[PDB]
């Protein structure tokens, strides 16, 4: 099988090793609201979750999306509900890591009782390490290489660039099937948040116009890494009424990269 060497039984099944390949724990928040269940099954296992477990990414590969059978769950007095079912993506990096759903069914609000079958695509939760804003390297410049996901499209490719003595980054999306989410990360600041993390915030460019936005936070104590995800807006105009209308629609795009090892000497 494909899939062999990919450990997603052992992440469902075994309690954290410290001495598995990080990122070690990945903590779900986003992924599960509080009060729900999320189910997650592969290869003959199966773990239920609640908003604050974790799970075991030590067992899974790095630099790859790892993929889940999932169903989400409410129990109200006694009545176990199914609320979504799809495929969860896990991508691991090793001090960070995010998750995304594809969804395939959900609640019918038509026919009430019923699951529909319905496709989207969203992002999870970013986790990691959070590099903090007042430790920064304070000059320099660093390239991150990796990845960029979206549905049914694991092959993109993520190329970013920060300036440190500027606090400014930028970069680009590549490779991708859908050509108009081969988008440009335009410059933005690197601001603190709440918790001080490193963040930037900033538009995506296609062809020099504005056609949504990006958000991307530093990891490792050293910001060895970057993760986060993009919003790619698309408008949709009639051709066929005399009412000139519109609809707006957005593609989401999983983040992640990493430094990569440089020729060095030790003399
Ligand atoms: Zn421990
Ligand atoms: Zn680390
Ligand atoms: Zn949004
Ligand atoms: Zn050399
Ligand atoms: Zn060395």
């Amino acid at each position: 099988a494909a899939d062999i060497g990919a450990g997603l039984a052992d992440a469902l099944t075994a309690p954290l090793d410290h001495k598995d390949k990080g990122l070690q724990s990945l903590t779900l928040d986003q992924s599960v609201r509080k009060n729900e269940k999320l189910k997650l099954a592969a290869q003959g296992a199966e773990k239920t979750y609640g908003n604050g477990d974790s799970l075991n990414t030590g067992k899974l590969k790095n630099d790859k999306v790892s993929r889940f059978d999932f169903i989400r769950q409410i129990e109200v007095d006694g009545q176990l509900i199914t609320l979504e079912s799809g495929e969860f993506q896990v991508y691991k990096q090793s001090h960070s890591a995010l998750t995304a759903f594809q969804t395939e069914q959900i609640q019918d609000s038509e026919h009430s009782g019923k699951m529909v079958a319905k496709r989207q695509f969203r992002i999870g939760d970013i986790a990691g390490e959070h590099t903090s804003f007042d430790k920064l390297p304070e000059g320099g410049r660093a390239t991150y290489r990796g990845t960029a996901f979206g549905s049914d499209d694991a092959g993109g490719k993520l190329t970013y660039t920060i300036d440190f003595a500027a606090k400014q980054g930028n970069g680009k999306i590549e490779h991708l099937k859908s050509p108009e989410l081969n988008v440009d990360l335009a410059a933005a600041d690197i601001k603190p948040d709440g918790k001080r993390h490193a963040v930037i915030s900033g538009s995506v460019l296609y062809n020099q116009a504005e056609k949504g936005s990006y958000s991307l936070g530093i990891f490792g104590g050293k910001a060895q890494e970057v993760a986060g995800s993009a919003e790619v807006k698309t408008v949709y105009y009639t051709k066929d009424t005399n009412n000139n209308l519109t609809l707006v629609g957005i593609r989401h795009i999983g983040l992640a990269a990493k430094q990569l090892e440089h020729h060095h000497h030790h003399h």
